[PDB]
C-alpha cells in the first residue's frame, strides 16, 4: 500500500492508525484503496492520487489545489489550499476520520 | 489529463506527439486511452505513473529513481530531477514515432 512522508509533521503523528469517515473512505476507494484502516501516511498517499488524477492542482501554480465544488472541497471545507502547508492539510483531514484505539 | 511548465515555451508543451509502443504501454497502464497526445498530456501521465509507483525518493521527493523500471529503460538513466524540465523533454522526444 502506498504511503507518503512529510518532513513537516512529527513521525509518530504520521503513523497514527485511523478510520476514515464515510465520505473520506469513499474518496480513497475511488482511487483504489481496499481497506478501512490506514496510517495517516497512507491517507495522504491516496489523497495525492486523487488530486492528481482529477487534475485539481492549478495548471499555472501547481502547488495550489482548487478543491471547490468537489468532494475534496466538501471534506476539507475550503475552496483552495497550498500543498506546501502540511499542518494545515493535516488539520483539514482530521475532522474526516476517527483515530483507532 | 494535462499538465504544463515554465522552463519550456507553452507552445512547445502543446506539441502533438505519438509515443513509441513501450512508452505508450507505460501510459496505458495509468489510464491513457489515445495514440497521440500533447507533450503536456504525456507529462501528466508520466507524473501519475511515477506517483502511483512511488518512484520518487521518500525524502527528496523531486528526485525520481527509475533504474530497474520500464521508465528507466526508456529514459536511459537510473535517476533524474523533476526540476530539469528540458532534460525530461529531451528524454521523451527520443521515444516518439512518426504520425
Ligand atoms: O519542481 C518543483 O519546483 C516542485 C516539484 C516537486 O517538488 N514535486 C514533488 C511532488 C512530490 C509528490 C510526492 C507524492 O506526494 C503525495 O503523495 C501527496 N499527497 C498529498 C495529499 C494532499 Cl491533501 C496534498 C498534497 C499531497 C501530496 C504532494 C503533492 C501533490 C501536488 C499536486 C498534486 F496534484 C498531487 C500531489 N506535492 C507534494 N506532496 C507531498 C505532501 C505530503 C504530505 C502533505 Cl500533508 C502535503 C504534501
Ligand atoms: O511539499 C512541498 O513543500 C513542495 C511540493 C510541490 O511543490 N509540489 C508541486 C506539485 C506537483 C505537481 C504535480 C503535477 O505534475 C505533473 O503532471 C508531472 N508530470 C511529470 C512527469 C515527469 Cl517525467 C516528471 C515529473 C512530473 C510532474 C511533476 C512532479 C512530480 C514529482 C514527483 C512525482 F512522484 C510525480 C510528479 N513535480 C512537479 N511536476 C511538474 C513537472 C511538469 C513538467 C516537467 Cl518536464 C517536470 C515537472
Amino acid at each position: 500500500d502506498g504511503a507518503v512522508t512529510t518532513s513537516q509533521i512529527p513521525a509518530s503523528e504520521q503513523e497514527t492508525l485511523v478510520r476514515p469517515k464515510p465520505l473520506l473512505l469513499k474518496l480513497l476507494k475511488s482511487v483504489g484503496a481496499q481497506k478501512d484502516t490506514y496510517t495517516m501516511k497512507e491517507v495522504l498517499f491516496y489523497l495525492g492520487q486523487y488530486i492528481m488524477t482529477k487534475r485539481l492542482y492549478d495548471e499555472k501554480q501547481q502547488h495550489i489545489v482548487y478543491c471547490s465544488n468537489d468532494l475534496l472541497g466538501d471534506l476539507f471545507g475550503v475552496p483552495s489550499f497550498s500543498v506546501k502547508e502540511h499542518r494545515k492539510i493535516y488539520t483539514m483531514i482530521y475532522r474526516n476520520l476517527v483515530v483507532v484505539n
